[PDB]
């Protein structure tokens, strides 16, 4: 049980200091504050009294200043997405809101670079980006919700991670408020600039331990002439791994996703959100987005592709769209795995970085471990990226079976030299098993780089590195 | 400018690096001459030891003696960096990584590679290759520098359009703290959120908060066709359209766009006896296309080069394939930073402009120096908006430099530019950063660094301001 620090709590004090930071940016009412501090997956409920909503950096930096002053811990949330409990209090933590912040600095309409700050919701600057012509470098099932700033803060990875890579790549510049109020301006919209140290890079994945990230520079691909997903099963994992070889064989540059996903999960999305499945009933499904500039010349190397791999038996059935309504039907089958995972019932969640060739052994294990004691059993995600998104349903949690899933999932991990935390990130939930994916000396550096950056370590508490 | 208050070395400290590293210290006078001048020669240290350790563990015990000691230290790769960086100001200790030279493991499917950090560019580049992999950056300096300096300073270079940033490319790294402390974070996974992303502070860090040991890195698949076109353009605004219908028309086969104007042609010819294959044009473009299918990449060269050529964008071009060709068209770029250095005195710029207007510079520094300047050219990679601007003359001025700096500096300011896109800071720009860098976040760096070493003893006198 984890027990609370000394911190201070609000005053009424406090909260006429709040109203006149953020004049009507300021929610009380408890009921109001029930949602804000429950997390996404309904397990988790903080006892937060007061959410601020600013609308500013500077308003950021009176608000921390404040909080410094007094000793009053802060809780970053952004689209409160987040997996891993980093999002909602653990017990009466000051809820900082970026919901208001939601607002575009600046586009160039050659060097792609978006600037915007941290509230903006991701699926509304792929509205606007894909307007004049753009894409975001990163795409998740939680679009509709999730802010940049969580994005950057958590260093989310999602649909294509394989073709655009790491925020640590594809973020120019950030506007960061530090926890005594100080504004880091490191808002650098340049594509190369090596004048010091890439101080940036450490509030992407640092999940609001170390600053709240207010505005984000970010560079914007140019939006594709040719999309074409091809959505195909494949009768065993061994094919599907072979898929994934001869697809970067054949499709090269081109490829711009590769998801799986097994029978379990095509079954749950038919069973609670009533979709479909186009191909053949098989035991894996496999997603594959293609983006290029000569749609005759991609649907070449896809048709080849899907001859030789049909030809082959690695493909048993197989369906091909470039509609765009017909595009995001397939896509909807991967992406909304996870809210019918959370229909099914209780989940148990553990997202993992494991070698290619073993990354379904460990959903084979389980299935007969627990046996009737889990509802169902999946695995699925980002194979071209090494990432198994594991998950148990049960009709309730229950301590037996969390006994059989802990440790035994994270020595397995530990055993193949895997992530506990390939991209969902650490917050409350997984921060005491880092120590199966990192080493001490490594452990230490981070809590001397919290301790420079937040002495009084009121920004998110309770998280991202051990107790 | 004056030395710090640093131990000196004594009879005792080169019988501690002699245990440490057997056959490793070097302190023959004439030996030392070649490592304390930097790469273009203005840049002269006192160094009188020279260290040559093999291992991780060695250089941890260096570290560990020099921070009991107080001696300061000053990390050496293949001393190619253009900002003095990689020699010392007085009598630092010269650690190099020459015999840091081994590759310790490669996954011939994954394409992940962890080597020492002594490990040459060139020689990477041929190990993967034969692998059917290639390294995810290339420079010109690729025959001398080591990975190992290519992350200290993360390095851009000519492939960085396609593949992007170190920061995004290295996925893991050994580093030895000042204190001899051996930070471990030296993962192989694609995708891993499990704590800060320590590795990042050294990137870029230029051997002021550890020196790198090991590095792990993403090599990229070997592209079945490479491509290459060099054109000739009547001007700067049809490079910049030849740019923007590149990039409309060839998309994602991309791998780079260099360009370079007359000047630069005339000094490769003249100091190298390299010759032109086009027709003489105030501006040249080299672009490179790697892809899978080489028919489907020829047939999109041929349709922008019909495009080009027909719309007047370009005037004159030739194309190659086959790998002796490609290179010999790469060489009219890659050695122009030596046929620079063959006409004189240079003074070096490497800018981050709007693409827009990289070339204003140029234009305006030939007006505001008309005769006392010998040469004015500009070059570079213009995809990335990275402009290398150079000033020849015969002798050095201080006049010429008074005309240059701090001009060139708030020309770039006013553009909210980088005063160094690529090369970084180390010695020469140290006190520049001014101009891109508010004293918030040079303060910070202060506080990283004072966190990580501080003593002080890992490169003084530079990349931080004074
Ligand atoms: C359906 C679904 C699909 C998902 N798919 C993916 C996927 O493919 N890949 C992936 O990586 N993740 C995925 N996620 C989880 C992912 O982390 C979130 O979707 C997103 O990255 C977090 O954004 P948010 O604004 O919701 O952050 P929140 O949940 O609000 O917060 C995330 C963390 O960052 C902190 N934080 C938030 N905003 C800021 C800020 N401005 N400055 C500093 N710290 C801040 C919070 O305190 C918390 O610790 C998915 C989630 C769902 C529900
Ligand atoms: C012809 C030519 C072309 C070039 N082209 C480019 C280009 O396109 N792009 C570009 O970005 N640069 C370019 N450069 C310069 C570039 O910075 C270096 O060439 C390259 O980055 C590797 O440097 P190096 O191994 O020679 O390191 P050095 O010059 O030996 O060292 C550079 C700096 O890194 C530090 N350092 C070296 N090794 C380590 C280590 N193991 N651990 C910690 N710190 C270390 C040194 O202390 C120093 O501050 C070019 C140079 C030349 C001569």
């Amino acid at each position: 049980p984890v027990r609370r620090l000394p911190f201070s709590t609000v005053s009424k004090q406090d909260l006429a200091a709040f109203e006149r930071i953020v004049p009507g940016g300021v929610v009380t009412d408890p009921e109001a504050l029930q949602a804000p501090n429950v997390d996404w997956l309904r397990t988790l409920r903080g006892c937060s009294k007061v959410l601020l909503r600013p609308r500013t950096s500077e308003e950021v930096s009176h608000i921390l200043r404040h909080c410094h002053e007094r000793n009053l811990a802060v809780n970053p949330q952004g689209g409160n997405t987040g997996m891993v409990g980093g999002s909602v209090p653990v017990f009466d933590e000051i809820i900082l809101s970026t919901a208001r912040m939601n607002r575009v600095l600046s586009f160039h309409s050659v060097s792609g670079i978006l600037v915007c700050q941290a509230g903006c919701v991701l699926e509304e600057l792929s509205r606007y980006v894909e307007e004049r012509d753009f894409i975001m470098p990163l795409d998740l099932g939680a679009k509709g919700s999730c802010h940049i700033g969580g994005n950057v803060a958590t260093n989310a990875g999602g649909l294509r991670f394989l073709r655009y890579g790491s925020l640590h790549g594809t973020v120019l510049g950030l506007e960061v408020v530090l926890a005594d109020g100080t504004v880091l301006d490191c808002l650098t919209s340049l594509r190369k600039d090596n004048t010091g140290y890439d101080l940036k890079q450490l509030f992407i994945g640092s999940e609001g331990t170390l600053g709240i990230i207010t505005t984000v520079s970010i560079l914007c691909p140019p939006k594709p002439r040719a999309v074409n997903v091809a959505f195909l099963g494949c009768p065993g994992f061994a094919e599907v791994l072979q898929t994934f070889s001869t697809c970067k064989g054949m499709l090269g540059e081109i490829l711009s996703a590769f998801e799986f996903m097994d029978a379990v999960c095509m079954q749950l999305v038919g069973r609670h959100l009533h979709l479909a499945s186009p191909v053949q009933e098989s035991p894996f499904y496999v997603l594959i987005e293609t983006s290029g500039s000569n749609a005759g010349h991609d649907a070449e190397k896809l048709g080849h592709f899907l001859e030789h791999a049909l030809g082959s038996g690695l493909v048993t059935d197989g369906t091909m769209a470039t509609d765009q309504r017909k595009v995001k039907m397939l896509w909807a089958l991967r992406e909304r795995i996870t809210e019918a995972l959370s229909r099914d019932g209780y989940v148990y969640k553990y997202d993992l970085s494991l070698p290619v060739e073993r990354l379904y052994d460990i959903v084979t294990d389980l299935r007969a471990r627990l046996g009737p004691h889990a509802k169902h059993v999946v695995g699925y995600g980002h194979l071209g990226d090494g990432n198994l998104h594991l998950n148990v349903t049960a009709e309730a949690f229950s301590p037996s079976l969390l006994a059989a899933l802990e440790p035994h999932v994270y020595e397995w991990t530990a055993g193949q030299q895997g992530s506990v935390s390939a991209e969902h990130g650490v917050g409350f939930r997984k921060r005491d098993v880092l120590g199966y994916s990192k080493p001490p000396g490594a452990l230490q550096l981070m809590q001397q780089l919290k301790a420079l950056l937040d002495p009084k370590g009121i920004l998110n508490p309770y998280k991202t590195l051990p107790s």
